[PDB]
């Protein structure tokens, strides 16, 4: 294997020599004039000490509105000028509305027939949708601007090609904004202007919705994926999906702590010099953090590398931790538990439609998934 230690997997977990390494130490990350050094860090205080220190750690290093980008205080400001958006009570509001993106993508796959791959049908369609409901996009034009959103980032396409649909991309974003500047409704940027109106500026919003689409698709098309693979895997669990609200919210908890899609949050730099771990880091050292290993380390719990869904729930860093904690993370936890439930209430005898079959994962992504799963009902 060429590639770093930190993008390794085997199968549902970490690679066995990414969980071998050191709680925290060096690696270099390619080759000639481009190769570069970092320290990694895979035990879970040490990323719980990386991230939740902003003061020591950075996450600089020019794209507006992407929160990652920004460390407090100016962070501190675009996160609460954006997190009208993401309340319990908006999420709380949406359910509905993913249930019925979720029911018209089983409906789908339910015409189909028997087998048919999950990842076409549900994994990679869900998400968009949700997040197209999630800023206000009008039904009518989500295909549309689906195309777009991942058209004008397209590397396989011509400077020219590209241009003219992220040009088209921002003109549409921001005839959507002025619209809702007029009239705001319910959506992402409607919470957002109501509440700070000619405060929060064009380019902001703008900048707002490019990266939350960003920020919310592979992550969960790639849960959605390993996420029925898992289950699918652990039969006698599925249950977890067959009763109450709790019993599916822990279990998409364990899930997500279980397979911890992303392999890293954003590099940190250190902005001085300090001991971490008994290792001397200096003012300007990039430290990428292992999640998967960090929610690997043993002594979480006796049973950390097995996946269960009514254990004791173990506190997990797939959503981050510190003042940059996923933003997303209650929208993420209704969708996923959203799509596991209705997905079994639909299809009880879900299985694999060839168990023998090699696992088909998606490894050229910033999420671990699955890029095919071929089910039968
Ligand atoms: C299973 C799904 C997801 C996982 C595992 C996840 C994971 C993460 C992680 C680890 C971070 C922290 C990055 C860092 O500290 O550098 C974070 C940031 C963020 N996520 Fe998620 N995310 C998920 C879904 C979503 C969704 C559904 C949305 C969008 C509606 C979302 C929006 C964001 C945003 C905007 C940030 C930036 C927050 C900030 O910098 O203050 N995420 N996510």
């Amino acid at each position: 294997d060429p590639r770093p230690l930190h993008i390794r997997r085997q199968g549902l977990d970490p690679a066995d020599e990414l969980l071998a390494a050191g709680a925290l130490t060096r690696v270099t990350i390619g080759s000639g004039a481009d190769a570069e050094t970092h320290w990694m860090a895979t035990a879970h205080a040490v990323v719980r000490q990386v991230m939740g220190d902003h003061q020591q750690f950075s996450t600089r290093r020019e794209l507006v509105g992407n929160l990652m980008d920004y460390d407090p205080p100016e962070h501190t400001r675009l996160r609460r000028k954006l997190t009208p958006g993401f309340t319990l009570r908006k999420m709380q509001r949406m359910a509905p509305y993913i249930e019925q993106i979720v029911n018209d993508r089983l409906d789908e796959m339910e015409r189909a027939g028997s087998p048919a791959d999950l990842i076409a049908f549900v994994a990679d369609k869900v998400p968009g949708a949700v997040l197209c409901e999630l800023v206000g996009v009008p039904r009518d034009d989500r295909d549309m601007f689906m195309k777009l959103c991942h058209g004008h980032l397209d590397a396989s396409l011509s400077q020219k090609r590209r241009a003219a649909l992220g040009d088209k991309f921002s003109r549409y974003l921001l005839a959507m904004i002025a619209r809702e500047r007029k009239e705001p409704g319910e959506g992402m940027i409607g919470a957002v202007v109501a509440e700070y109106g000619d405060d929060a500026t064009d380019e902001e919003l703008r900048g707002f919705c490019v990266q939350v689409m960003l920020a919310g698709d592979d992550n969960i098309s790639g849960m959605i994926g390993l996420g029925v693979l898992a289950m699918l895997r652990h039969p006698e669990q599925i249950d977890a999906f067959r009763g109450d609200e709790q019993s599916a919210q822990r279990a998409v908890d364990e899930l997500i702590r279980y397979l911890t899609v992303p392999y890293s949050p954003t590099p940190r730099i250190a902005r001085e010099d300090l001991t971490l771990a008994g290792q001397e880091i200096k003012k300007g050292d990039s430290v990428i953090c292992s999640l998967p290993a960090a929610n690997r380390d043993p002594a979480l719990a006796p049973d950390v590398d097995r996946l269960d869904v009514t254990r004791e729930p173990i506190p997990h860093v797939a959503f981050g931790h510190g003042v940059h904690h996923c933003l997303g993370a209650a929208l993420a936890r209704l969708e996923l538990r959203t799509v596991f439930t209705e997905l079994w209430r639909r299809f009880p005898a879900l299985r694999l439609a060839d168990p023998a079959q090699d696992t088909e994962f998606r490894l050229t992504t910033p999420a671990y998934g699955l890029t095919e799963l071929m089910v039968a009902w």
